[PDB]
């Protein structure tokens, strides 16, 4: 339960600081995150700074480094704003930005050191909000842009794209401020949320792809079976080949019957059963048929630009570049095609790899996965049932910048929470021990420690899961 007043109150804090900027002609600095929770916060700001007629530059990273501060502090802007970042890294932006304005707009728990005066964090966590669900990065970025100016409610859908794309509908709806967000969106008419299927290609995508691509939850049988997926689908009386969109509403919620009975008479559990139907957030400003219509295929044709490094022009897309649209749009097939590659190789070479201790498995895929697809292969190690779901995961990978360093991403489930698992805290903890960087939320987190430490880490990240089971 948030205070949803007092998170507004520290909103406008931060706001007051940016004008104070603004009306001197500072340039605004602007670093956000590459996956869509990041694309879309700096594409929030940049509409947003653009209505005050203020000046920003935007890069696009994969994380808050050390290094990348190490830069930040000879550029020259006066004032830094990070978006869908920044609240795992405030002693190193305490200790680098010491002479500058920062403002962090982050959702993830933060660390417990004391900010100096002007820096202003903004995060709903430290006004009781559940890091995963009441708000996302884009969201904290699009309450800052409202209260700058109230005509930045027309980025509602966007910011619902970034909460899509961090899963903050996970179990099925919507909570928190997404809420609010998704409020002010329906009275501009800008969005519209229905009970579907919560799976991506609802728009670009024949229903066996749909089907067959579905991970989060899987579809038992049919989850990478392409072909059992058109045998389904056809036994049930549908066109594999129509795309969800253009089902009518009737054919729709006999599909999700025929679903439902699908993975109870298979032995699919009830929490995955009831996030297969949910919230699904439309937007009449695109077409049917285009990505844009709808959340998690706009989120995910976001993420394909930053696979690929071309996070800026994820930010055009959101911005309204048809050409950066057009560009984008071919960058998706390759993006999923590489995360089925990804469960395929899990499946071959999970019980040959696996580090499993006494409270984690830890699985390092060298380069055969993706190091940003890492998070993704974890989620999915657990999902089809190859680890024991209230033991945590994580799968480490080559950093595409330095082979001497690994990626790692970490992810369990909600009853593994219950046990007193908080990944986050502990990757925080392995993380300075090993001379890394580390942290996230309870339930999902990442780290980077040099290759050198990876058997040294298995211990010791066993070690601190144990303690933390009461
Ligand atoms: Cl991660
Ligand atoms: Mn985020």
């Amino acid at each position: 339960h948030m205070d949803k007043e007092g998170f507004l109150n520290k909103v406008r804090e931060a706001v007051d600081v940016v004008k104070l900027h603004i009306e001197l002609g500072h340039t605004i600095r602007i670093i956000s995150h590459r996956d869509a929770d990041g694309i879309t916060s700096a594409a929030i700001l940049a509409k947003a700074l653009g209505r005050e007629g203020a000046s920003f530059h935007i890069s696009i990273v994969k994380q808050v480094s050390e290094d990348l501060l190490r830069e930040l502090k000879d550029e020259d802007y006066k004032i830094f704003i990070f978006s869908a970042l920044g609240s795992g890294s405030l002693s190193l932006i305490k200790e680098y930005l010491k002479e500058k304005t920062v403002i962090i707009l982050d959702h993830h728990p933060p660390e417990n050191v004391k900010l100096e005066e002007k820096h202003i964090l903004v995060n709903p966590v430290q006004f009781g909000a559940n890091s995963v669900r009441d708000l996302s990065g884009s969201g904290v970025t699009y309450f800052f842009a409202r209260e700058l100016n109230e005509k930045n409610r027309d980025l509602a859908y966007i910011a619902i794209v970034g909460a899509v794309g961090d899963m903050q509908e996970n179990d099925g709806v919507f909570h928190g401020m997404n809420l609010d967000i998704i409020e002010d969106g329906k009275s501009l008419g800008i969005l519209e949320v229905k009970k579907e299927l919560r799976l991506f290609g609802r728009e670009t995508r024949p229903l066996y792809q749909m089907l067959a691509y579905a991970t989060n939850p899987e579809i038992p049988e049919v989850t990478g079976d392409e072909r059992k997926a058109i045998e389904w689908l056809k036994n049930k009386g549908f066109n594999p080949e129509k795309k969800y969109w253009e089902l009518s509403e009737e054919e729709k919620k006999k599909l999700h019957d025929f679903l439902i009975i699908h993975m109870i008479k298979h032995g699919a559990g009830k929490e995955d059963i009831d996030r297969l139907i949910g919230d699904v957030v439309i937007s009449p400003l695109y077409p049917e048929g285009d990505p844009r219509h709808e959340a998690r295929e706009f989120a995910t044709l976001l993420n394909a630009t930053g696979r690929l490094n071309l996070g800026n022009l994820g930010v055009a897309v959101c911005l309204g570049d048809e050409e950066a649209f057009r560009k984008a749009l071919k960058m998706v097939e390759d993006y999923k095609r590489e995360q089925i590659e990804a469960r395929k190789w899990l499946l071959q070479n999970w019980n040959s790899e696996v580090w499993e201790g006494d409270h984690v498995y830890v699985l390092y895929v060298g380069k055969s996965i993706r190091d940003t697809l890492v998070g993704i292969a974890a989620s999915m190690a657990i999902n089809a049932g190859l680890a024991d779901p209230e033991k945590p995961v994580i799968v480490f990978a080559d950093t595409d910048e330095d082979p001497n360093l690994l990626k790692g991403s970490a992810r369990t489930t909600e009853r593994a929470l219950a046990k007193g698992y908080n990944l986050g805290e502990a990757l925080r903890k392995a993380a300075e021990l090993v001379n890394g960087e580390g942290g996230g939320h309870a339930i999902a987190a990442g780290i980077r420690i040099p290759r050198a430490r990876l058997a040294e880490f298995r211990k010791l990240i066993d070690k601190i899961l144990g303690e933390q089971v009461s």
